[PDB]
């Protein structure tokens, strides 16, 4: 359980720091 959860975190992270550096380079767009 502990694993599967873990792994379905990590993902949630990576899926957000995704978003994170694609507004990053959005507003450097807007830059």
């Amino acid at each position: 359980e502990k694993e599967r959860q873990n792994r379905l975190a990590e993902e949630r992270a990576r899926r957000e720091e995704e978003e994170n550096r694609r507004k990053a380079e959005d507003e450097a767009r807007k830059k």
